[PDB]
């Protein structure tokens, strides 16, 4: 007795769903994408200065 | 008057906090991994699901 217009209605309802879940997935991405630029923009800022550590120890063995 | 002990110390709290960094880079990507999967699932299960549908209107189809 289920018919054609049962059927359609599930079909459209799991791809509205999957519209969701399409949506769900680019916030995700860009939550992550968000997170991942601040630790490299952190983690940049610790190289340059370890750099530049590195060479202030490098003018005090210049001076040796 | 800032001698190598200065400098040596302040390598050291750097790269003390790029460990932190690291560890929470990793727990960044576990988060994501976990919210990724349970999209993956639901979307696999959508998909599925889908498939069962078109076969539900392929056997009424056949029934013409
Ligand atoms: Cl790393």
């Amino acid at each position: 007795e289920k018919d054609l217009n049962d059927v359609s209605k599930e079909i459209n309802l799991m791809l509205s769903t999957y519209a969701k879940l399409l949506s769900e997935r680019a916030a995700v991405d860009a939550s992550y994408i968000d997170e991942i630029d601040e630790l490299f923009k952190e983690a940049n800022a610790i190289e340059n200065a370890l750099i530049q550590k590195r060479e202030e120890l490098r003018q005090r063995f210049t001076a040796i």
